[PDB]
């Protein structure tokens, strides 16, 4: 009876209880969705974290840089949700950039191997996951990825900005493919969320100046947002992802929905 | 139990059974909303049309060019929904441009009096309506207006394009005001919908070349849209408006959601 | 031998020696252009100001709200530059909004008559001037208007933002008409320039909060701009307008060039 | 006495006489610039081609994937233009994507190694070249790269679209670095130019459907462009690059100038 009643949804990207994907998973389950989860590398940790979700959900291993994992993924999902069943939704909440590509390390000093790894995980993998899963998605389905608005440059975000610009472009091409299946593809551009790592960066993990810059970004964000922005609360973001996973945005694809308090619409 | 259960929503803009606002009203009522309707000039016609909606809804007169109508509107709404009750939602589905400002009449030949009238009704009135109704809206509420993507020029749409560009700008300022009330303001940029008037234009009501241009626009739209576009079906648009009226896009304001099949994301 | 050698260019919008148009006129003359000037209302003042330009230029009266002035304009220009000669360039540097539509007066309290007047002068008149002058422009010619980036809302600029959004839309339609003549149409989106009026607003002419907001805008602008921004210097803006008036941007029309230090490309 | 009189400009990207960079080089020399050229792999061919330029220019080898080439580049340039002299301009006209990432090969079938190579050459190298050359650029200098508008998806261009989206993002960060040197960074988004390779693709080199799609793109481009578009003529593009290399766009950085006939401003 919830927003997502009866829907089978794959959620990637949980690593801590502060992960945006954890909150996406929690809200989707509150709204009646049946989930399959995917996790990278630390599956014991991730199972222990996801035990706290309101309902049980199978956890599958997925390193998006691993071709074998991607080749087997649809079969492993079908095993978890049962033969003859398909997915209605896929959430990509995956991002990574080596520390040379973010923070106080100069923009020009990031080696391309590092940048390439970040773009692989943060942008190309959105296509990789759609390739793997569209064959087991139902018409009317929905693929959602997470974005951080890269239309303008900003301090420290550096090559991760570039990776997000690439992701936005990938999403428009994934929509062309997904459309053949009756499936939508979209991104949610979220405001800053104080995940574990972000608090670590604010605390200086990538250099003092980067931490200072993020605090400034956060303060400015809430100021600009006409309805404000609470960086400690991922729930408005998770709700937005569930809106796109639902039946209520049926004519939106290849697009970007901004769950950012309206900040990007305001100069000051 | 629907998406809009318990919500009180004002819907403007119904004039025929093919009006986008009629379909918005129908879907909102299907999803549990309690409506108040507003109508321009032809209230007997509009009552007869809206008798076909699934539930009863009070019809109020509102000419957005009439200062008296706007000054009395909140009191008349409060009378209709009962003292102590406020609105959760407001739908602006109002547009007009004199024939000198659209169609085959040359762009340069539209007198400013005509253009000004079109901008008054199509853009300024979004601010007028927000001014009148924000004092009787609840926190968490939502103001939605209808848009037709004006970021690029196109044949025949002419000064109505300009009016929509102005509307998009107005919406960003209305978000700043609405935010003070805990209310969101957004537009839905819809693909072409074959309303009575559009079929009239396709049939040559504003000149043969304009009709030909709209048919080309419509065909191109469905081609570009990765999930296609059915100009005869307003329901995907109405669903999108209901999504914004709901609780499920709580961090989106001053913004534009595209219910256009994804066409604007694709060149060809 | 200058950039604009041999070119005949009409420059509107001079009212003080700090007007952007004064600096446009000065630079164009330095670069070899032969000018015709147009002025509103205070022609004695404007002649006295423009006596300080490096070369003589005929001054013609043009109130863009006056239909007679617009109807006679091409004939008066042809008289000034000589029969058989046409214009190569037209600069629109005209803007106005009543004080109810800018400053600390609330957004919702601007009467539409005031907003309409501002849109007439600031947006519709770009079309009016193109209508009047395209019949006496040479192929390869260039129409340039002044813009202040309205893609996001901001404090106090209010309905002038809306007028600029409308102008951007008008410019795209003027390009369609101008193209028939082999003429380009573009806008220059300038950073903040401390004209007489702006210093007056900073000094509180439209309310204290508006003045404070502009100082904040100015400071933020220079901070964001990767090459900085000097609000006291209009010359980089004037140079950009001359670039568009020249032969060196032959494939750019309906477009917006940002002479803003790069500020709009940067979040922080 | 030309537009670029006295300026020392590095031009990369010549491989045939139809290369956009050849035409950029030709026009810059016509306008008084003194050039240094860089070439990839086929230096005998490139010397023979560039012998046809109006003036002599040293050719240097530069594979942007080669760290040694980049590390030595500034020293080799300084050798060619003489100690104590610096560059005023740098043109990046470099792009590549393996055939798996463009054409009729499905979007999902491009291996990441191929995509990474394309992004390395087409996007990261803009940063690589700026890193190498900013230490030998004069204040007031200008870095220009070539772009093909990737804001919307389109048939066949596929991962090259993604690479261009990344480039646009890189350019905004390169502007932040370049600004420290008093140097601007910008892209020129060109309309389609019928280079050797493009004619090869139109002739079916990357599959019949891709060729058909490009012909459609080309036809639509000229139709939309308000001043038209001649895919056989690179000169308007080269002129635009020279405008950015000149002193006449001094307040534009991190930005994109569209030398596309105005096509991107028009829907139809
Ligand atoms: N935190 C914010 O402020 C913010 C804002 C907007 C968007 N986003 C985006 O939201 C998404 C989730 O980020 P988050 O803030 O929740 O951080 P997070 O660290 O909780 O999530 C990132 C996830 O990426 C996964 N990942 C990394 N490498 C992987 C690989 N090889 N294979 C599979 N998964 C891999 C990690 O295991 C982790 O689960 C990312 O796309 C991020 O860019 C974050
Ligand atoms: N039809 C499409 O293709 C399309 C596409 C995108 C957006 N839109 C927009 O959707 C909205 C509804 O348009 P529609 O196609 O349903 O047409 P419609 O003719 O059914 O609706 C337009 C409404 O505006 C009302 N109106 C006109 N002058 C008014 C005034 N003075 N005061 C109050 N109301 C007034 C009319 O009475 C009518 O109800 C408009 O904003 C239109 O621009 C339409
Ligand atoms: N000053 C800035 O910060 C800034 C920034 C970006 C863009 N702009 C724009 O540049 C242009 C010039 O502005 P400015 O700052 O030089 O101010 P200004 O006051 O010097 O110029 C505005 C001009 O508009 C003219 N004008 C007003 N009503 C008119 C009418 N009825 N007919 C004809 N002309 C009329 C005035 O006489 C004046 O010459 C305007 O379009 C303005 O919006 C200004
Ligand atoms: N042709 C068009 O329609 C078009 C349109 C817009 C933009 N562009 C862009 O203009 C630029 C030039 O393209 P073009 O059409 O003139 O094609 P071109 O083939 O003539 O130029 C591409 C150049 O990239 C060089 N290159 C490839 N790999 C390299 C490497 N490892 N190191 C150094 N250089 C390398 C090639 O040697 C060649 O000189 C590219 O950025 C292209 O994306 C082209
Ligand atoms: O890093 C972030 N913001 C951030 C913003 C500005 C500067 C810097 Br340094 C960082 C947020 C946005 C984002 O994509 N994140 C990712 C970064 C890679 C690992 C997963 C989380 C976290
Ligand atoms: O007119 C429309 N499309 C349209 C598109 C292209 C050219 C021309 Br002429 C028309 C649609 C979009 C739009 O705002 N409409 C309005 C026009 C004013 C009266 C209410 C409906 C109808
Ligand atoms: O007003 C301006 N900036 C400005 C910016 C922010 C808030 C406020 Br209040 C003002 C500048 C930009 C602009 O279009 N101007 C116009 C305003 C109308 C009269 C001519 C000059 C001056
Ligand atoms: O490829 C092009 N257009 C193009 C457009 C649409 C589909 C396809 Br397939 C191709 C043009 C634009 C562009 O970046 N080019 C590059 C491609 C890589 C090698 C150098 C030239 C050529």
């Amino acid at each position: 009876t919830g927003l997502l009643d009866g829907k089978r949804i794959l959620v990637s990207g949980i690593i801590t209880d502060s992960s945006i994907a954890f909150h996406i998973a929690r809200v989707a389950q509150e709204q009646g969705a049946q989930l399959v989860l995917t996790g990278f590398d630390r599956l014991r940790l991730i199972q222990r974290i996801t035990d706290r979700l309101p309902a049980k959900a199978p956890l599958l291993e997925l390193d998006v840089q691993n071709e074998e994992h991607l080749a087997s993924l649809a079969g492993r999902v079908t095993e978890a949700i049962g033969a003859g069943n398909k997915l209605d939704g896929v959430v990509h909440s995956i991002g990574f950039m080596p520390q040379t590509g973010m923070g106080i390390n100069p923009f020009f000093d990031a080696p391309y191997a590092d940048v390439s790894k970040g773009i692989h995980i943060s942008a190309y993998s959105y296509a990789s996951m759609a390739k793997a899963l569209l064959p087991i998605m139902n018409p009317g389905g929905s693929i959602v990825g997470m974005d951080f608005d890269p239309s303008r440059a900003m301090p420290a975000y550096n090559w991760m900005t570039v990776a997000k610009s690439a992701l936005e472009s990938v999403n428009r091409f994934v929509a062309r493919e997904a459309g053949k299946y009756g499936v939508r593809s979209n991104l949610v551009a979220a405001g800053p969320i104080r995940t574990l790592a972000m608090s670590a960066i604010v605390g200086g993990a990538l250099g003092e100046e980067a931490g200072a810059q993020i605090q400034l970004l956060e303060e400015g964000w809430d100021q600009r947002a006409p309805i404000g922005w609470n960086m400690k609360d991922a729930t408005p973001v998770a709700k937005t992802v569930c809106a796109l996973l639902s039946d209520w945005l049926p004519a939106t694809t290849g697009d970007i929905i901004y769950a950012d308090g309206g900040a990007h619409t305001q100069l000051l």
